[PDB]
């Protein structure tokens, strides 16, 4: 399934286990899969995180995902490719002030290591509306640009916490742990997040891709094109107009998910 998935994000490199390799895969998937909820937001959970579904979903049935799918299956890629993968778990905490609730550990990303590699790397393909399009060194301190924003590590507790410069404000998104979690910890965070009705994967739309050195995010009807320029804010008009933006510019089969009119109704309610 390897070929499927490397057609899918149209990567066309070697595939040795490497450092460019790895930029090269990071950079291919975030600008072919969109980060999106649908399923959630239908009322379908997230719950079956093997190979074979994230692989059935993502790429044979041209539907997004979110962290746990995302990340689920570029960690089964780059495994099968010889990179030594480690899940790890992460607390959200995006705009949040210092003083904010502590969050759900709902997030998950990979420690990624490979022959020769100086040391390991974040990968995070799975965090929409910010997520690195570029494998991070995993050390502190050092700013890290990519193709969009510069990222930073610092140490936070007995953990790390991931920022991001977003327009002109550094900005922490996620608190991870170094620790390997197994698989089912996973299970349980992603039936959480998909299931629970305060999850905002339940209660609203979520979709975001990266395309022409630009992120595309939408959060119910409100898209936001962020360019190196500035930011295109565009109100989306209807149910309908939601629909036809998730499949034509994030490039989402909606079709997947049923009767048209049961995902617009469902937009409908959520989302105007």
């Amino acid at each position: 399934d390897l070929t499927g998935y490397l057609d899918r994000i149209n990567y066309r490199g070697a595939t040795d286990p490497t450092l460019d390799v790895l930029r090269d895969l990071v950079s291919a998937h975030t600008g072919a899969i969109a980060f999106e909820n649908l399923d959630p937001l239908m009322g379908v959970p997230v719950d079956d995180l093997s190979a074979e579904a994230l692989a059935d979903k993502l790429v044979d049935r041209r539907r997004g995902g979110y962290c746990y799918e995302h990340n689920g299956l570029i960690g089964y890629v780059l495994a099968e490719l010889g990179y030594r993968v480690r899940r790890l778990a992460g607390r959200v905490v995006w705009l949040a002030p210092p003083d904010a609730p502590t969050p759900a550990q709902t997030h998950t990303v990979l420690a990624v290591t490979f022959p020769g590699c100086q040391g390991p790397y974040l990968v995070d393909v799975g965090f929409g509306g910010m997520t690195p399009t570029a494998p991070l060194r995993l050390e502190t301190g050092t700013v890290q640009q990519t193709a969009l924003e510069p990222y930073r590590l610092d140490d936070r507790g007995d953990g790390l916490v991931l920022q991001a410069m977003v327009r002109d404000e550094w900005q922490a998104l996620y608190e991870f742990s170094t620790l390997t979690r197994p698989q089912v910890d996973l299970r349980v965070g992603s039936w959480f997040v998909s299931t629970h009705p305060t999850s905002h994967f339940v209660t609203g739309l979520m979709a975001a891709t990266v395309a022409d050195d630009a992120r595309w995010n939408l959060m119910g009807r409100n898209l936001a094109i962020h360019r190196r320029g500035g930011t295109e804010k565009i109100l989306l008009e209807d149910a309908a107009a939601v629909v036809d933006t998730l499949g034509d510019r994030f490039g989402i089969n909606v079709a997947d998910v049923g009767e048209r009119g049961r995902l617009e109704a469902r937009i409908d309610k959520v989302c105007f």
